[PDB]
């Protein structure tokens, strides 16, 4: 159908919106921290902590499949990068840290984000 089509533009095109976006947040790692999933052969128990591991290759790997139907899906999956480090590491932590740093200026990009979602339609 023409509608499913319509549809199908609207979700690339969001698509495009969430690309930018997550190359906005992902420079806001340059250490680099979030950007692979945490190896559990080098971190064994991981996974007796953290139930749904996330990072931004496999983001990355969603987004491209046109997999996010939504800002909320999008962001959910980055508040699970930050959230799942916040809980592992400790607060004196060079990961902790960087998970606060990541928030705090991802949260201005994400603001705009909205109001361009919503805008655009």
């Amino acid at each position: 159908s023409m509608e499913q089509v319509a549809m199908e533009l609207r979700l690339t095109e969001l698509t495009r919106l969430l690309r930018s976006v997550l190359d906005q947040l992902q420079d806001k790692d340059p250490a680099r921290i979030f950007a692979q999933p945490v190896s559990l052969k080098e971190v064994p128990d991981y996974l007796d902590h953290i139930k749904h591991p996330m990072d931004f290759a496999t983001m990355r790997k969603r987004l491209e499949a046109q997999g996010y139907k939504n800002l909320h899906e999008f962001e959910e999956d980055f508040d699970l990068i930050i959230d799942n480090c916040m809980k592992y590491n400790a607060r004196d932590t060079v990961f902790y840290r960087a998970a606060v740093r990541l928030r705090d200026q991802g949260g201005v990009v994400l603001r705009q984000a909205r109001r361009e979602v919503d805008s655009i339609g």
